DNA sequence: CTAGGGTCCTAGGACC
DNA sequence: GGTCCTAGGACCCT
């Protein structure tokens, strides 16, 4: 009853597209991200920049101190969406069991596939080669019997490589696998788990489910299961977007409501244009706003509302501005919408 | 020196 | 007791 799951993951996705499209960037350290003046962060970087320590989510000021010659690009999201569409169409040549997780990655269930004599190893290889040939971008893959292991596997032998975990191999693999490598166990949880002597899945196997449940809720069950290779989540392929949001961090904190309102007036046409691509009538389930203060606390207020409406978004921003700003400056304003259910 | 795009879980009170 | 409404926050991707 063993399934074959493939995880495919593009290498340095945004950066790889910039190099393909401008070969002058191939061998110098580059990065997509907001500028230091914009108070931005690094979205991604190429391997010459990562050599210096540059990583995704790093403040750009830190990126520039580690790598003073970093060339900073603003990002061409239509070019990335284009490549993303193409790889998903390449996935569809092999199976309809495709669950994308972001622009540049997807799960595939090829258990019932007849390509490559049913070899999931050979299918992943054909997909990576077919992605290089037609997009001039490279990809890595992971093959495993369950989702999370296949996704860990695709990280292990990148760039432009893959890694296979057979059922016979998973107990040795799990025994020293750091918990933090499981998708969904993040920095906070890893630090909690560390602080009680739990670092690897091997550690968690020595733990009682009842204890983990009390101490972590449903998260504890997930921990207990993943630590034994248990991950029965199906590859979906029918998932749908539930919300759309637009927000901007200003280069300077704002302190006056006129400033906040001026910002909303520019965010709103962008939110409308994007909602309209998916919902021409703008019919929604909820709409709302987001403020991030200078103590980095963040608040949102959203409410039931039937149709994208700009003045209600301003009025809600007004209450939030008065009722819970407490004289702090504000570094970010955001608009938000929750999509109807079907 | 801290983005912007998202998903999902938790939790309390309202409402049934 | 279910389900909805709302807020917050961990986490994912680049
Ligand atoms: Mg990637
Ligand atoms: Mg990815
Ligand atoms: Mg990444």
């Amino acid at each position: 009853g063993s399934r074959k799951i493939i995880h495919v993951d593009m290498d340095c996705f945004f950066a790889a597209v910039e190099m393909r499209d401008n070969p002058a960037l191939r061998d110098i350290p580059i990065a997509i991200g907001g500028s230091r003046e914009r108070r931005g962060v690094i979205s991604t970087a190429n391997y010459p920049a990562r050599k210096f320590g540059v990583r995704s989510a790093m403040p750009t000021g830190m990126a520039l101190k580690l790598c003073p010659h970093l060339t900073l690009l603003p990002g061409r999201f239509d070019a990335y969406k284009e490549a993303s569409n193409h790889i998903r169409e390449i996935f569809s040549r092999y199976t309809s069991r495709i669950e994308p997780l972001s622009l540049d990655e997807a799960y595939l269930d090829v258990t019932d596939s007849v390509h490559c004599h049913g070899s999931a190893t050979l299918i992943a290889q054909e997909i990576r080669q077919t992605i290089f040939n037609e997009l001039q971008l490279t990809a890595s893959a992971g093959v495993a019997p369950v989702k999370f292991l296949a996704k860990i596997a695709s990280d292990m032998n990148k760039p432009n490589g893959q890694f296979v975990i057979t059922p016979a191999e998973v107990p040795a693999f799990l025994q020293t696998l750091p918990l933090a490598k499981i998708p969904g166990v993040g920095k906070v949880s890893a630090a909690k788990l560390e602080a009680m002597g739990l670092r690897t899945c091997g550690d968690v196997q020595k733990c009682d489910l009842v204890m983990l449940l009390k101490r972590f809720g449903k998260f504890g069950r997930i921990l207990w299961e993943r630590s034994q290779g248990i991950d029965e989540r199906d590859v979906n392929s029918e998932r749908l977007r539930k919300s759309v949001g637009v927000e901007r961090t200003m280069a300077e904190d704002i302190h006056h409501w006129s400033e906040c309102e001026a910002i909303i007036e520019r965010l709103y046409p962008e939110l409308e244009r994007r909602l309209a691509k998916v919902k021409p009538d703008l019919l929604i389930a909820r709409q709302g706003v987001k403020l991030k203060f200078d103590d980095f606390q963040q608040t949102t207020q959203e409410h039931v509302w039937p149709r994208l409406n700009k003045a209600d978004l301003i009025a809600t921003a007004r209450k939030t501005w008065d009722e819970r700003r407490g004289g702090r400056g504000v570094r970010l304003v955001g608009l938000h919408v929750t999509l109807l259910d079907p």
